[PDB]
């Protein structure tokens, strides 16, 4: 049995996020992907939540995980792998985020065991066995970007699910 773990704090959750996902387990024929939307160190860790559950429901094969927001304190991977690990003991772990945020993962707490856990994807727009790059054209979707047009009360359609949109609009996230 195989489990990706797509972490990332996901204000908003995209299509490039799914769109990756939806990549990483085909291309490494995983069962499931849990988002694990990361802990507040951006809004409030219910909206991220709940935006990553409206944009996954439809999938079989995505869920959503609480066990980063609820730890208590800020987010560290090797916690996130552990926790996970207990939960689906017989699983081997695909954690798959950013490229960018992967760079960094030798000042991350844990740095070997991490790799005992989990193999790890780095998912990148194109141009970036323990990790493996994978690039994925529908990255060039952003977070960032997304809140920008939000602020600026540009639309936000097609970039992520209708229900992410106007989520985003009636709570009023970004303006
Ligand atoms: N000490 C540690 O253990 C440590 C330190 C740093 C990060 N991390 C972990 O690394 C993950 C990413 O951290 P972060 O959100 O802080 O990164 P971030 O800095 O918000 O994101 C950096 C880049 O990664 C992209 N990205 C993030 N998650 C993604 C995903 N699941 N799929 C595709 N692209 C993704 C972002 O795009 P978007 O803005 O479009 O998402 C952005 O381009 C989290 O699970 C976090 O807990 C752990
Ligand atoms: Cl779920």
């Amino acid at each position: 049995r195989r489990l990706g773990v797509m972490g990332g704090t996901f204000d908003p959750i995209h299509y490039g996020h799914l769109v990756a996902a939806s990549e990483v387990a085909d291309l490494f024929d995983l069962d499931e992907v849990v988002f694990v939307p990361s802990g507040q160190p951006v809004s409030a860790a219910e909206h991220r939540y709940l935006m990553t559950v409206i944009a996954t429901a439809s999938n079989p094969r995505f869920s959503v995980s609480r066990v980063d927001i609820d730890r208590g304190g800020p987010t560290y991977t090797k916690d996130t792998l552990a926790d996970l690990h207990a939960l689906h003991p017989d699983s081997e772990l695909y954690f798959t985020t950013g490229a960018d945020a992967l760079a960094s993962i030798m000042s991350w707490q844990g740095w070997e065991e991490l790799f005992e856990l989990a193999r790890f994807v780095g998912v990148s727009r194109p141009g970036y066995d323990a990790l493996t790059l994978v690039e994925i054209p529908a990255l060039a979707i952003s977070s960032t970007d997304c809140r920008q047009r939000a602020e600026q009360s540009r639309p936000l359609w097609y970039l992520m699910p209708d229900g992410v949109v106007q989520y985003v609009s009636k709570r009023r996230l970004y303006t």
